[PDB]
């Protein structure tokens, strides 16, 4: 009982291997990886026929090099990255409206939306190999950056993803120490409670798409049971990301940087990227659509920032 698959050690040369289905990939090839997953302790599936597997034997110098260059301690990182890279190298990366995008394939709508957003926000990555991949992605060659996004998010090629979760994971690898957010929460029976958030917690919010509604005050539930009002007191970050579950929202030109439109059910839909240039543009992978006004199911909105201070007494 066998299947025929392809193995690779360099992502350039493929070798047809006949694999025995009664043994795991590990006992036949050593550390084996497929589309961003570790298949070492897994027995071959019928679906694996014709697929390309990355083989990466265990070397202690590789593990140490991964900590220094990728900033990871997961011994499967390199193999998951290399195996995902085999697939992301097969994708097309068109320049849509001056930005590097990804032509739709293997449910990568979320990857394209994240990639297009990353080109419009001031960000510097701490892992040296991630920052190098980021520079190359901005210049057009984005296959390595995409494989690293899948690797840092623990995702596989073909598996749908959330743009907000992807951003959350990537921001943990960005230098956001100088980012600061001061919030005040007011409950009629609890009082006022000021909170100071730093790093990723200072640039992301879940509950509303409007940065103006956040500045004015938003209704959140309090630990007492009553409703409280949370509002933005101070903000010191180069950008802000306001997210909420997909809902019909009106995007007015020049009021935001870029946004993520999500159409369809939870974990079933498709992403489109809306960006505010001289007019509103909608980048749907390799497709582009102009428009003066916009209303659709938005789930993420990014705004520009330097320093904000509330005028609320
Ligand atoms: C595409 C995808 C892949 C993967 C994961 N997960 C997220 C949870 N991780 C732990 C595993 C991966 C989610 C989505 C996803 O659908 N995320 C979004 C989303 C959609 C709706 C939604 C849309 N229509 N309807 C009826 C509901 N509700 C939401 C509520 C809260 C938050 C997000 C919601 C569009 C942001
Ligand atoms: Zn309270």
């Amino acid at each position: 009982r066998t299947i025929k698959v392809f193995t690779t050690v360099d992502n350039i040369n493929l070798h047809t291997q006949v694999v025995d289905m009664s043994m795991t990939y590990g006992q036949q090839f050593g550390p084996t990886y497929l589309d961003g997953a570790d298949v070492t302790k897994i027995k071959p599936h019928n679906s694996h026929e014709g697929k390309t597997f990355y083989v990466l034997p265990n070397d202690d110098t590789l593990r140490v090099e991964a900590f220094e260059y990728y900033h990871t301690t997961d011994p499967s990182f390199l193999g998951r990255y290399m195996s995902a890279l085999n697939h992301t190298k097969k994708w097309k990366y068109p320049q849509v409206n001056g930005l590097t995008s990804i032509k739709w394939a293997d449910n990568n709508s979320y990857l394209a939306t994240a990639l297009l957003t990353l080109q419009q926000i001031e960000l510097k990555f701490n892992p040296p190999a991630l920052q190098d991949a980021y520079y190359r992605a901005r210049a057009g060659e984005a296959a390595n950056f995409c494989a690293l996004i899948l690797a840092y998010c623990n995702k596989t090629v073909g598996e749908l993803g959330d743009v907000r979760e992807t951003m959350s994971y990537l921001f943990q690898h960005a230098n956001l120490d100088s980012c600061k957010r001061v919030l005040n929460v007011v409950c009629k029976t609890c009082g006022q409670q000021q909170t100071t958030l730093k790093g990723v917690e200072a640039v992301m919010y879940m509950g509303t798409l409007s940065y103006e509604q956040f500045k004015k005050g938003v209704q959140i539930p309090c630990t007492c049971g009553k409703q409280a009002t949370k509002y933005l007191v101070q903000q010191e970050s180069p950008f802000v990301m306001m997210s909420a579950p997909p809902a019909q929202y009106e995007l007015k030109h020049g009021t935001f940087t870029c946004a993520s439109e999500y159409t369809g059910n939870y974990q079933c839909g498709h992403y489109k990227h809306i960006t505010s240039k001289e007019t509103l543009y909608c980048i749907d992978g390799a497709l582009l659509t102009k428009s003066s006004e916009y209303k659709g199911p938005i789930t993420d909105v990014f705004y520009k920032e330097n320093s904000y201070t509330t005028t609320i007494k």
